[PDB]
């Protein structure tokens, strides 16, 4: 007889909160939109060297990311980013335009597939 | 605006975050789990996965911070388990074992498990 506790369920927005609050920090992501510096973000490697989908992300404690979208991208950058932590996102009819431009440029496979599927 | 559609891969975070543990790779918190007075045996932490969890509280503690646990010598092979359980967030316990699994939880402020161990007993009153 074995009797198990539970309580897994609250780790999509448990991770999600973690890139949420922006602190303990272990790499930057520098967003450049029409040549400048638009848009700046930090990731964790510990939490994204476990997903295969930001593989793109996939770099030494430290390192300095640069990601280039399109003007048109800049306001689904944040929930792409979060979608590798949370493993979860919501796309709608204005944003899989752009989220499959993201998915494709960094390698986020299941979310390219996804997209793709939405047309 | 009428239709939204929501892809989810978050199944597998249970596990996901309990083979960061198990690797014991990458770590930047030290727990040295001390038995009678000496070392028994040893494990390391990931602060970043532990702070996110109200139920690892007393591991809450600066990036580099050496933390002594001070267990039962009858209660040291839950300690593995229950340490995985601040980043599983899921533990598999028997009658055995919740006698030493309400003794950890009580001394180290996870308050979830304290309270699923406490409610056990009152089905394992009897024998079996």
């Amino acid at each position: 007889s074995t009797h198990t506790l539970d309580l897994s369920r609250e780790l999509s927005e448990v991770l999600g909160q973690i890139f949420d609050s922006q602190q303990g920090c272990d790499l930057s992501i520098s967003v450049s939109v029409q040549g400048e510096d638009a848009l700046g973000f930090c990731g964790h490697t510990i939490i994204l060297t476990a997903n295969l989908e930001a593989q793109a992300l996939w770099k030494e404690p430290g390192s300095n990311v640069t990601m280039s979208v399109d003007a048109e991208c800049v306001p689904m950058v944040r929930d792409f980013l979060r979608y590798f932590y949370s493993r979860r996102i919501d796309i709608a009819l204005s944003s899989v335009k752009c989220f499959h431009k993201l998915a494709s440029a960094y390698g986020a496979k299941q979310l390219q597939g996804y997209c793709a599927s939405l047309f």
